[PDB]
């Protein structure tokens, strides 16, 4: 049953976006751009995973839809405060989205990237985007993702199920949603 209430004030979730902020700015000069996400999903992560060029593309839509929620745009430098109002406006928008049945943003997202690894993604593939994306390069933190989650029969983990989690863990910090990322996301 997944928690729909926002939680904006509280300072794990504000944490939560601040360390993926600091992951994002690379620089460490307190700004990134759509420019710089972008590069990160389509030169860094879709080349490394050697997806199509149709898969790579999809996947950039995605991640340009996704990222344009919360503000950002093409040379356009975003400092944290600015980064963290346009998080509340995308995880108000996704929950309604979500409560009404239509796909969301981080569902599609989802899509793409599971549809490179192609309907579930593995364990080992799962560590493989965890390094690549470095949002997860400790294999152990992977494996408490699989852990975490309610996996298939094949003990594989399915998109339906992540967006669920993905939802708790970036929108609601929905306690059932804690430890996702094992000790790599706070
Ligand atoms: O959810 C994900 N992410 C969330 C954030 C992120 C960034 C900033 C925030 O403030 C909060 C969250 N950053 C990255 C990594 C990334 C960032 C930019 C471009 C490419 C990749 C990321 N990768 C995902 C992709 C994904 C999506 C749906 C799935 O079902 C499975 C995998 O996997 O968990």
């Amino acid at each position: 049953a997944v928690k729909l209430k926002t939680d904006f004030d509280n300072p794990r979730w504000i944490k939560r976006h601040k360390h993926m902020f600091d992951f994002l700015d690379i620089n460490g000069n307190g700004k990134i751009t759509l420019d710089e996400i972008v590069s990160k999903a389509s030169d860094d992560i879709c080349a490394k995973l050697e997806a199509t060029p149709e898969q790579t593309k999809r996947h950039q839509v995605c991640v340009e839809a996704f990222f344009r929620g919360c503000g950002m745009e093409y040379g356009k430098e975003i400092a944290f405060p600015q980064y963290l109002d346009g998080w509340k406006q995308l995880a108000t928008s996704e929950l309604k989205k979500w409560a009404r049945n239509e796909p969301t943003l981080i569902r599609e997202w989802g899509d793409a990237v599971f549809d490179i690894f192609d309907g579930t993604i593995t364990l080992d593939e799962w560590k493989a985007y965890g390094k690549i994306s470095g949002i997860s390069p400790s294999q152990e933190d992977c494996e408490a993702t699989f852990r975490h989650c309610d996996l298939d029969n094949s003990g594989d983990l399915d998109v339906d199920e992540m967006t669920r989690q993905h939802l708790g863990f970036w929108y609601t910090l929905d306690p059932e949603a804690d430890g996702l990322y094992g000790n790599g996301v706070p």
